């Protein structure tokens, strides 16, 4: 009947999912080059000076941590989040694909998109205050900023999505 | 037998969940509505002196952004909770007015409400800070900041019950 | 079948789960017992001179606050996790124990440790900087913060297995 009308959905949810998945990795991307080259530390008067200065934006937004030096580090719990969405969504996909599987392995899926859904929350709440900051936006791009935004807005609706249709089926 | 004692269990706390919204809402908009009014900025004056200690009382919680002179932003992130818990809310009392639904729908709440929960869970030890921080609470008052702390604690304790009841159920 | 195999996992995983738990604490007590006895604001020189920097490496991670003279409420928030793990432990663990009332109480169950999931995450991604970060080494001793981080790690592992196994169950 409408349980029919349910797997539809899911079917959306897991192509939204693979689909916002790519534009989260697009804009964590971005900012990790951009973060990987910056010309700001190089000589060491750009130390001293800028040091202070990349430490309180990053600082200021309360999720992500400052290393200032570390680029490979700045972005380390952003491609956290990204590595756990995606082993959600091999499991999301593949209750999808083989929907007989859904009975047994249902319950694992929702308590790790659970917590997912927190990561993700927490992290726009922190990268709204990146675009509304004109230092970052500055240093690191403002689309590069956006880019990875609207990624991570894309993945906690499609979870929202995934949690609806793989919660109710059969 | 033990399943009247359940419901009951899980209409008590939804009712709970009730009482603790408009707690929050109360505290919150109470805060809210002393962001508004802030003197701080007002003089150019006090923008230099005031600034500094507004920025590092909030940020010193690892919570809540500091927006000094954006005061429609300060509390963004409680707001969304209160909104979120709302959402949760909607979902969880439909199960308990429409019972025959708790067998679709439930883990749908559940997966929300885990979500919800932690949210709530990071917003009393930020508040706790602030209830523990003379500088905060001179801007402003304990009794506000207390408020929105006492209708937190509620609605995390209601969320608890409810996993317990609307989680153990027929 | 295959439900053995799976149940040979979940009691292994609440055994690591145990095991875990008392790393962890092991660290907390370590840092706890550090954090209660350090001289550092003994005298007025070492209150004004090293309490700004003490603010400044605790918020610096975007997690743990900074209490400097209140050492009962340094780790207040890490104290917090270990109870909240031992609480869904009991649930687990009595799934685990006695798997008939695991049926009803496993969401009870689930989405507890959904959200405790995610607490053990954001402190992980936090205390990780700890140890990346020279000064807070030094107060501190590196050995405690790592028996601290050891547990976590351990803590966050058992709970996914948990997730895995009886969330799988039956
Ligand atoms: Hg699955
Ligand atoms: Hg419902
Ligand atoms: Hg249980």
């Amino acid at each position: 009947g409408l349980n029919k009308f349910i797997y539809v959905g899911l079917v959306i949810s897991q192509l939204l999912t693979l689909a916002a998945y790519v534009v989260v990795t697009a804009g964590a991307a971005l900012l990790q080059k951009k973060a990987n080259t910056l010309t700001l530390f190089d000589t060491q008067e750009g130390i001293d000076k800028y040091t202070p200065v990349y430490k309180e934006v990053f600082t200021a937004t309360t999720y992500i941590i400052a290393y200032p030096q570390q680029p490979q580090y700045q972005f380390q719990y952003q491609w956290w989040i990204i590595q756990f969405e995606l082993f959600v969504f091999l499991l999301t996909a593949a209750c999808t694909v083989f929907p007989s599987i859904i009975k047994r392995m249902r319950p694992v899926a929702l308590t790790f998109i659970a917590s997912a859904l927190v990561l993700v929350m927490d992290n726009i709440n922190a990268i709204f205050f990146l675009l509304r900051n004109e230092t970052a936006k500055a240093v690191f791009d403002d689309y590069r900023i956006a880019t990875a935004q609207a990624g991570l807005i894309m993945v906690g609706v499609a979870n929202g999505l995934t949690i609806f249709f793989l919660g109710s089926y059969d």
